[PDB]
């Protein structure tokens, strides 16, 4: 580029900046093509393109201007990269602003997505605000190939769509625009099939919608409604691997947190709307906006001590019942909690306040319900035909068909778009068996073998493979979680390695050890210390997260205190103990919300949670026992940085199963980070009580969940113990320990004691 052009950028004297930024072919080889990315970064002393996809990073260099970039790139095809720019002592990542330069699909674009490989196809599907022929307006755009044909209908048009008839490009995507209309719009899609039968659909793609029962599509200026200002915290993780850190999650589903009055509206940020009642049975309370939620839910996470939130699924959904697992608007936050930038809101007071944010996320199914995606142009587009692949019949809901192109394209680039315009941290998939398996929940003769005789769905395992990879390039850093409830192996192992590319998975076998466990009297419970050790045998196969999850606490399971044999103290001395066990057993932890207060009753997805137990001391100090337990998590290396190498975990004793009592160690980087934990899974408490440790010295008790402050009987070592030159455990050096009653000790060695 010519020093005049650079000037005309910089002075704002340039006609058309897209004619010289972003991405330009300079010219044609026989088996490749050289680009030219160009970049204007005010205040950036450098800058690169990376090339997530192919695992390429290349310097950008200033020509003719310290802040004006070029780079020039040999390559096929130029489709996906990302500008990675320094200012000063920070990095950020972002796409390219002049990435696009119109509203319309391209011939490239509707190229991309046929083949299935359009990772920004949510820029030019759906509803955008642009400019096409000197107008402002919205340019729509909709996938349905065998249709023949589509209107626009809206509040604009009155609803009836003769003057807004599409056009169809390529035999596959309708489109139009729509002039001086804008953000706010509502709209559907009106089609009509082969058949000549019409009917009306909401957007796939669409950003926004009207609050259920009502189902239209609201028009949004995605790109201009909120200002972001976690740049740092997305920077740290980027540079980080979550793997080697504290993952303390507190998970939530946001409809039945906490409620408000609906005798007011609901306040959103700087604007209020309407009250959304949450049921016709409770009319007196409605949903709290994404905006209060990040007012309360926030700061007492941040209270609480954990380092994330993990949300049920928040796309946009029909009935309350289903939790959001049965998804309609893939593309949209549901708008029971307000808008799309009361979440954006949400998310950057969670950075701000150093807490990361999981999304919840449904690929697997979706439901009938004849606004979604349902057999959406008169054929079975986005789930497959034979229902034997595309049903699951025991839930009533439809599955996607995986292996066709512009599906897999609707939900890869559905995962990346919660990442990049809503900055979230991780996602986690629910039920992952249900894609992974032909036969799942389905009888003999009524599923069919892949084309090699097995049970493995072929198309799914590929299109988990190819999200994982893509969301991992394009967002190191990141989690991503699975539950899966076969033995499926290798689900939390790189895609190379022959894994489903998921870096942590929800260890179910734990769980379901750990809860069988403490539901069994005490007495009894030296016929099942295997339930304690076992899953430590198959531990290293996987990345695994203890979660105790919202499932646990429905349908007549209980809440975690009614699980508990023995009276009040004993049932929350239970509780502290297995938590306890949870935080300092190797894997990162999950728990839902109202296991940290001691809630009695089990979780009610149609009411809130039982916010007034907290007047009174026992669930108070219930929660201060969390407040304490997440706090020393974060403050010990070895709660975290070797949770998945041998190094981090070895048993002391496992043996006793006759007092139901077990001991290990916990390490880190610096042996002197290293704790030895006792728990004591019986209420007879041990005034001696020897344990085998590694080194001479003087062991703080640094935490003991029978504390009077949580609740106990205040048992325990009075500060700590000298260790004895009494050889134990096959160590040479031991404790002995007093062993408070149905409890957990964690003791750490303090080399600078003054003997
Ligand atoms: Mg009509
Ligand atoms: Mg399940
Ligand atoms: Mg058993
Ligand atoms: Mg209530």
């Amino acid at each position: 580029i010519s020093a005049d052009q650079v000037n005309q950028i910089i002075y704002n004297l340039h006609h058309d900046p897209f004619e010289i930024l972003g991405c330009h072919l300079l010219e044609e080889g026989k088996n490749t093509k050289k680009w030219v990315v160009r970049a204007y970064l005010p205040k950036a002393e450098a800058a690169w393109v990376i090339r997530p996809t192919e695992r390429k990073e290349d310097p950008m260099n200033s020509v003719h201007h310290p802040n004006f970039f070029e780079c020039i790139i040999e390559t096929p095809e130029l489709n996906h990269y990302q500008l990675k720019v320094k200012e000063g002592e920070h990095e950020k990542v972002i796409y390219d602003p002049y990435a696009f330069s119109s509203p319309y699909l391209t011939d490239e674009d509707i190229y991309l997505f046929s083949e299935g490989n359009h990772h920004r196809i949510y820029e030019k599907l759906g509803a955008h605000v642009g400019e096409i022929n000197g107008v402002k307006g919205v340019y729509f755009a909709v996938w349905a190939p065998n249709a023949r044909n589509v209107s626009v209908i809206g509040d604009f048009n009155n609803w009836d769509g003769r003057e807004h008839q599409m056009r169809k490009r390529n035999y596959t995507i309708w489109e139009l625009f729509v002039p001086e209309i804008g953000s706010g719009t509502v709209y559907k899609y009106e089609i009509k099939n082969s058949e000549g039968h019409i009917y009306e659909k909401s957007d796939p793609y669409g950003f926004y919608r009207e609050v259920r029962p009502n189902t239209a599509s609201i028009v949004v200026d995605i790109d201009n409604i909120y200002q972001w200002h976690d740049e740092e915290w997305l920077e740290k993780r980027r540079n980080s691997d979550p793997l080697k850190q504290p993952v303390s999650v507190y998970e939530v589903h946001l409809g039945s947190w906490l409620h408000g009055s609906s005798a007011e509206k609901m306040p959103l940020l700087n604007g209020e709307a309407d009250p959304v009642i949450v049921s016709e049975w409770n009319p007196g309370a409605r949903f709290l906006s994404y905006y209060e939620l990040a007012e309360k839910l926030i700061p007492y996470v941040k209270d609480m001590g954990y380092t994330h939130i993990e949300l049920l699924p928040i796309a946009e959904h029909p009935f309350d019942g289903s939790w959001g697992y049965q998804v309609t608007g893939f593309y949209s936050p549901t708008s029971r909690f307000g808008r799309p930038e009361d979440f954006m809101y949400f998310v950057d007071k969670c950075h701000e306040n150093g807490i990361g944010v999981i999304l919840d996320w449904v690929p697997g199914h979706f439901p009938k319900d004849s606004h979604g995606l349902a057999y959406f142009d008169g054929t079975h587009l986005y789930e497959h035909a034979d229902p034997r692949i595309g049903e699951h019949k025991e839930w009533g809901t439809l599955v996607f068909n995986y292996g066709r192109h512009e599906v897999r394209n609707f939900l890869v680039a559905n995962v990346l778009f919660w990442f990049d315009k809503y900055h979230v941290d991780g996602i986690r998939v629910d039920a992952v068996a249900s894609m992974l398996y032909r036969n799942y929940l389905r009888k003999e003769g009524e599923w069919i073998a892949n084309e090699y005789g097995g049970d493995e769905h072929i198309e799914a395992v590929s299109f988990i493979r190819e999200v994982n990879t893509l969301l991992f390039e394009y967002f190191p850093g990141i989690l991503s979680i699975a539950e899966e409830s076969t033995e499926w192996e290798k689900v939390s192992r790189p895609v190379a390695d022959g894994g489903l590319g998921f870096n942590l998975k929800w260890d179910m076998g734990w769980m379901h050890d750990m809860l069988d466990y403490f539901n069994i009297d005490p007495y009894f419970r030296q016929y099942h210390q295997n339930n304690v050790t076992f899953s430590m045998l198959y531990y290293y196969n996987e990345n695994f997260m203890l979660a105790l999850s919202h499932d646990e606490i429905v349908h007549g399971k209980s809440n975690m205190l009614g699980k508990m044999p023995g009276d009040e103290w004993q049932k929350y001395a239970n509780v502290r103990a297995l938590f306890t066990y949870m935080y300092t057993h190797p894997g990162k932890k999950t728990m839902f919300m109202s296991m940290e207060f001691g809630q009695w009753s089990e979780w009610n997805v149609w009411g809130d949670l039982e916010w007034h137990l907290l007047q009174y001391e026992p669930h108070q100090q219930l929660k201060q026992f969390f407040t304490d337990l997440n706090a020393l998590y974060q403050q010990e290396p070895a709660l975290y940085t070797h949770d998945f190498e041998y190094h981090g975990f070895e048993w002391i004793d496992c043996n006793d199963n006759t007092h139901s009592v077990v001991s290990f160690l916990r390490r880190s980087d610096d042996p002197n980070d290293s704790l030895v934990v006792v728990c004591n899974f019986t209420p007879q408490p041990h005034s001696h009580y020897r344990i085998g440790v590694p080194e001479a010295g003087y062991y703080v008790e640094l935490f003991n969940s029978d504390a009077k402050q949580y609740g106990g009987s205040n048992m325990g070592n009075l500060g700590g113990k000298w260790a004895d030159e009494w050889s134990f455990h096959n160590k040479p050096y031991s404790l002995d320990l007093c062993l408070p009653p149905l409890a957990v000790l964690i003791l750490k060695l303090d080399p600078t004691k003054v003997p």
